[PDB]
């Protein structure tokens, strides 16, 4: 058997435009995913987040999942345009309302909030300043996350102040795959360092309104494998692509090196003029991991991908569970932090409904079973890992690829918004009854 520590917290993730539908209800303004996802050619099929898992109205029912599979924690994100229309001045009484009902209820029933502040959805009033290239946003996003503090902080007590911030600046702006969908490198390398500058910013306000909780910040990572003896491309991947960019200034106040032997151009001239307040005390690390990738020298940042013969999720992503171990292994190695959370880790199969009612993803068991098997080895070692929260609880959009890909230990079936818990999730909930895996 392999059990975790005693409190140990199991929980499953959401973000809000991915799940909640209902964009414009109740008087919340237009965020950047509502008008991306309703410019043609920017999403599969022209899906949007329009109507998703309907949760924005099903909320109950699903934490009654949630409670039902016996989860311990609930990784959820908060619209920011519900909250503040306008991005700033105005707060909506009425968005504050419905996540102060999902907040009451998982408190209720004994279920931990872990809150993103961001999640992706910036309201669309502050994109026609310039969002993230715009460095008022640090002031904006203090505002924002005040008044979250404010409102929320007497119950909630862990906080998460952005989510995935290399996709936010790169797949945003850089690729244009993402919201607000831009192709320009000295903006993506702009929208990096005011990510930085906000996120500590927000950090900051927290000290001053929330004395008695805990907030950190979540990103995507990679393992890169070099493809022979390249190791250099995968160094470079490794600083750019997971959490180096953002913990080198956090902890050390500047960039990777490889980041700025590429980047340096990009970047604003005094930026280091920032680093002193970006080095914001954190009180933990969220860590996202999914696949890792052959890197070989190479291609826009001298890096290409090399395909390999490995088994694959649905969005084509190698499955290799090591990943999980490693990347747990190299933060505390690197950064030391104090608290490490997965704070994401799933799998997009093709989920069917058989002809008994149920869906038989044997897949996403052994794809969690495995990466399970690997974080509870990091901690045998002495990695400060406190939870392990798997994406997602629902199938739900997932951004470019709109609704084609099913990431959910429940089941939704869009026709009707009913939800059949997998395999996956039943699996899960043993999991979390034994504190680990048998
Ligand atoms: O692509 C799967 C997930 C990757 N991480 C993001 O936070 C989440 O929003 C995505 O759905």
């Amino acid at each position: 058997v392999k059990k975790f520590p005693e409190g140990f917290l199991w929980g499953v993730a959401t973000a809000s435009y991915q799940i909640e539908g209902s964009p414009l209800a109740d008087g919340a303004g237009m965020s950047i995913w509502h008008t991306f996802s309703h410019t043609p050619g920017n999403v599969k099929n022209g899906d949007t987040g329009d109507v998703a898992c309907d949760h924005y109205n099903r909320w109950k029912e699903d934490i009654e999942i949630i409670e039902k599979l016996g989860v311990k924690a609930y990784r959820f994100s908060i619209s920011w345009p519900r909250i503040l229309p306008e991005g700033t001045g105005r707060v909506n009484q009425k968005g504050l309302d419905f996540y102060n009902r999902i907040i009451d209820t998982l408190l209720e029933k004994g279920i931990t909030p872990f809150v993103t502040i961001y999640h992706w959805d910036l309201p669309f009033a502050l994109q026609l300043k310039g969002g993230w290239a715009n460095r008022e946003i640090a002031d904006w996003f203090a505002e924002y996350s005040r008044v979250l503090f404010e409102n929320f902080g007497d119950r909630v007590k862990n906080w998460i102040t952005l989510n995935e911030p290399w996709v936010v600046a790169i797949v945003g702006h850089l690729y244009g795959v993402h919201a607000p969908g831009m192709r320009d490198i000295y903006v993506a390398f702009r929208a990096v360092h005011n990510l930085l500058r906000a996120h500590a910013r927000a950090v900051k306000v927290f000290r001053e309104t929330v004395k008695d909780g805990k907030i950190g910040i979540v990103f995507n990572n990679g393992y890169f494998e070099p493809a022979s003896e390249d190791i250099r491309a995968v160094r470079f991947m490794h600083q750019f692509n997971n959490y180096p960019l953002f913990l080198n200034p956090i902890y050390r106040g500047d960039y990777p090196e490889l980041v700025l032997e590429f980047a340096r151009e990009y970047l604003p001239e005094n930026y280091k003029d920032d680093m002193s307040e970006i080095q914001e005390k954190i009180d933990f690390v969220g860590l996202n991991y999914y696949s890792g990738h052959l890197v070989k020298f190479d291609a826009p940042a001298k890096v290409s991908f090399v395909e390999r013969d490995l088994p694959k999720t649905a969005m084509g992503w190698e499955i290799v569970p090591e990943g999980i171990y490693w990347i747990l292994k190299k933060v505390k190695e690197e950064y030391n932090p104090p608290e490490v959370y997965i704070t994401e880790n799933g799998a997009a199969f093709d989920d069917v409904v058989s002809e008994d009612g149920r869906v038989h993803d044997q897949n996403r068991i052994d794809y969690l079973k495995a990466h399970i098997g690997q974080a509870w080895k990091a901690i045998q070692e002495g990695v400060p890992l406190k939870g392990y929260f798997v994406w997602s609880l629902l199938d739900n959009f997932e951004w470019a690829e709109g609704y084609s890909k099913r990431f959910g230990i429940v089941y939704v079936d869009y026709s009707t918004q009913k939800r059949i818990v997998k395999d996956s999730g039943y699996w899960y909930s043993n999991v979390v009854k034994n504190n680990g895996l048998e």
